């Protein structure tokens, strides 16, 4: 309780904590860049085709542009002039033959598809990048939680920032596909640590009050990164340029070092004490206990107390359900506006009003009610999209978008309440352990969607709606985490 009085004497919001807030929100923006920017990596080429050695030789000796070459001849099989022994075919009597390799591309924009030749039979492994990135997210969460709890928050934050920067530079200059995949897996490993660590530190540094502003505003910065990603993607077209621009700000964030102290409350576990008091004194620019050391956290110790176990299980299931429901709704949406950049910009922009509603609502009504309402709205939208007369009304897309907004609002509220729920020691371990489960949902979603859609078109939507509708009990079983600051050690289970 003296720590609460310590923050009362100096803290809450000052100039220092505001500057730290903006500085870490920058890292949130960069993590948002990393999480989605693959959709602008390897955008599908307008035309792709394969040519034989004779066709390539004659094309080079005549020097025509790829556009007319594709026009006269994307297809995965090509005619062969070798069998024949300005049109090459007089009457297309030459048979067509499938090609194992040698295909080229026509569009001038640079994509990972052009460099790594991910088309035809290799078009399978374009989503392999998705799976590997999400698996890297999962494993990086799982291990970096323990890494950041064993050491301090700031050291692991800085190390993860350096790792993200260097692995991104390596990926930008990957010579072959296996190197690209391995180092992008590693980038996903390190990328998960930065976001979780920055969220936990910015939650710890502020007191019990105005913590909801902290969480919701950093989520708004994540959404801002999503919104602004089309800007850089459109302005600089080259793949290498886009990845370089995404990854270099990690070094600038690595420049922090002495700017941001790790956490007073992290060190108040009688690990250091004197360093904590020094940090508090350094905080107080404007104005002039003892317990058993948890030390290394244990995964089994993460689930040992019935209330602790209940919180862990409900949080994990909510994460997984949100992931699968969001994937289903996004697949249902398709394309809006006829443009990729415009669609992405609109999708990002419409995310903000939900965040504003959350920011204005959490204090008055708590946190359980808006979260339950968001999940219920998502489930009802899923069911309504499933059952309606053949989609003869323009309300399919509106209902799907409304459900997506509801599930994103739930995604934002859960990421905060997850942070408050866990103890101080287990905080960065328990958090990102559930994000591991949402990453697992992300990897498993396409297979489940295809399998269920094989049986019936609207079965996945029905299942997702039921999963979302379970929230009525799922989140009602939570303790509302209102005005109780952040629980210390095993005092999480008092409620």
């Amino acid at each position: 309780p003296s720590f609460d009085e310590a923050l009362q004497r100096v803290g809450e919001f000052g100039r220092f904590q505001r500057r730290v807030f903006l500085l870490l929100c920058l890292t949130g923006v960069t993590f948002a860049f990393l999480f989605v920017g693959v959709v602008f990596l390897g955008t599908q080429p307008d035309h792709y085709w394969c040519r034989g050695p004779s066709a390539a030789a004659l094309a080079e000796r005549c020097g025509w542009s790829p556009e007319e070459e594709w026009n006269r001849t994307g297809r995965c099989q090509r005619y062969l002039l070798e069998a024949a022994n300005l049109a090459a075919f007089p009457n297309r009597s030459a048979p067509l033959v499938p090609c194992r390799g040698g295909w080229r591309y026509a569009q001038a924009h640079s994509t990972i598809v052009s460099e790594f030749d991910l088309v035809c039979v290799n078009a399978w492994m374009l989503d392999l990048t998705q799976a590997i990135l999400n698996l890297g997210f999962l494993t990086g969460a799982f291990t970096l939680g323990y890494a950041a709890d064993r050491y301090g928050r700031i050291v692991i934050y800085l190390l993860s920032c350096l790792g993200v920067g260097v692995t991104g530079v390596v990926v930008a200059f990957a010579p072959n596909f296996p190197v690209f995949v391995i180092f992008r897996f590693l980038q996903g490993v390190f990328g998960k640590g930065t976001w979780m660590t920055c969220y936990v530190i910015v939650t710890e540094i502020v007191g019990s009050k105005q913590r909801r502003i902290v969480g919701i505003v950093i989520q708004m910065f994540f959404t801002l990164g999503i919104i602004i990603l089309p800007g850089i993607a459109y302005f600089i077209p080259n793949w290498q340029g886009i990845q370089l621009a995404i990854t270099l700000p990690s070094f600038l964030f690595l420049l922090y070092y002495w700017v941001v102290p790790e956490s007073p409350r992290w060190l108040i576990t009688r690990k250091k004490g004197d360093k904590a008091l020094q940090i508090l004194r350094r905080i107080a620019k404007c104005n002039g206990v003892t317990d058993e050391e948890v030390s290394n956290p244990s995964f089994l110790d993460l689930v040992r107390t019935p209330q602790m176990r209940k919180c862990t299980l409900i949080l994990m299931f909510a994460w997984f359900t949100s992931a699968v429901v969001y994937q289903g709704l996004v697949m249902r949406l398709g394309i809006i506006g006829g443009n990729l950049y415009i669609d992405f910009f609109i999708s990002g922009v419409v995310e903000l009003p939900g965040a504003l509603l959350i920011l204005l609502t959490i204090e008055r009504l708590g946190r359980r009610l808006p979260f339950a309402a968001s999940n219920i709205v998502a489930g009802v939208a899923c069911l309504v999209t499933a059952f309606l007369p053949e989609g003869i009304a323009w309300l399919r897309t509106t209902v799907a978008t409304l459900g997506r907004l509801g599930i994103t609002m739930a995604f934002e509220i859960v990421y905060l309440v997850n942070s408050e729920l866990y103890p101080t020691t287990l905080r960065n371990f328990g958090v990102s352990l559930c994000s591991g489960l949402c990453d697992f949902g992300g990897i498993i979603a396409p297979f489940l969607l295809f399998r269920l859609a094989a049986v019936w078109l609207e079965l996945p939507l029905i299942i997702f709606g039921i999963l979302a509708s379970i929230c009525g009990g799922l989140v009602m079983l939570l303790p509302e985490t209102k005005g109780i600051a952040l629980p210390e050690t095993v005092d999480d289970v008092e409620k």
